[PDB]
């Protein structure tokens, strides 16, 4: 009955590996686009179906390769994922938000036929690492049509975002670049009490946890994107009544479980 529902009923262990879809990549050259530095699109193959879109920003001095594992992971569970490069390696979080805005518009309007055919441009979300997570929160405030936002070990000088876009923030306990007490947790706490929000804190994790295969980041990011981009209530099970020994903190207003 849910026309956006993709793939078989999920199990926890299936969400810690690549999923039911084959994946192709498309390189968006820097010279071919304005408003962002290009990037890599991960999109499903072996399918005639359409999927939601995710634009994802790396952090300060990083490029799209720093989130390649998660682009491919997400695409393999049924998403079109554009991991950007930034115009400059030194772009701040609000510049990253602007480049996510350009990436979303690029996905909708000028992505190649191969990607457009797999994309439902009505269902878009954002995610990002560190300053890219900051950009994720800013664009969530500016664009109320986004289905979800997943800031990963996010960094921003702005601690206050006004959005109703559902937010799941991943903090890293041992993060020395974007300490959770100064970044992730203030972001979580200052989001509106009426916006569905989750904070998960990875035990023992560093700022670079998001840059390689991470079972917790995989489960929470797939689950949040499924729940909100696809309206796939089958993923509530991983986001609700959570007892996860990989986590050393969890905070929610439990507006996503019913
Ligand atoms: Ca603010």
């Amino acid at each position: 009955s849910n026309p956006y529902q993709r793939g078989p009923n999920p199990t926890r262990s299936a969400l810690t590996a690549d999923g039911p879809f084959s994946v192709a990549t498309y390189t968006v050259s820097r010279l071919s686009v304005s408003g962002f530095g290009g990037g890599v699109i991960y999109y499903p193959t072996g399918t005639s179906l359409t999927f939601g879109g995710i634009a994802m920003s790396p952090g300060y001095t990083a490029d799209a390769s720093s989130l390649a594992w998660l682009g491919r992971r997400l695409a393999s569970h049924g998403f079109v994922v554009l991991v950007i490069n930034t115009n400059s390696r030194f772009d701040g979080p609000d510049s990253r938000a602007s480049q996510l805005s350009a990436a979303l518009n690029y996905l909708r309007t000028s992505s190649p036929s191969a990607v457009r055919a797999r994309l439902d441009a009505n269902r878009l979300a954002v995610a990002g690492h560190a300053m890219g997570g900051g950009g994720t929160l800013r664009i969530a405030e500016q664009n109320p049509s986004l289905k979800a936002a997943v800031p990963l070990t996010p960094w921003h000088t702005d601690k206050t975002f006004n959005t109703s876009v559902p937010v799941l923030i991943v903090g890293a306990e041992a993060d020395t670049v974007a300490p959770v007490s100064q970044h992730a947790i203030p972001f979580y706490q200052n989001l509106p009490s009426t916006t569905p929000k989750v904070y998960v804190e990875l035990c023992n994790a560093s700022h670079i946890a998001p840059n390689s295969n991470n079972a917790a980041i995989s489960v929470y990011t797939i689950s949040w994107m499924k729940l909100w981009v696809d309206n796939d209530t089958r993923y509530r099970q991983f986001l609700c009544n959570v007892n996860d020994p990989a986590l050393c903190d969890f905070r929610t207003n439990n507006r996503h479980c019913q």
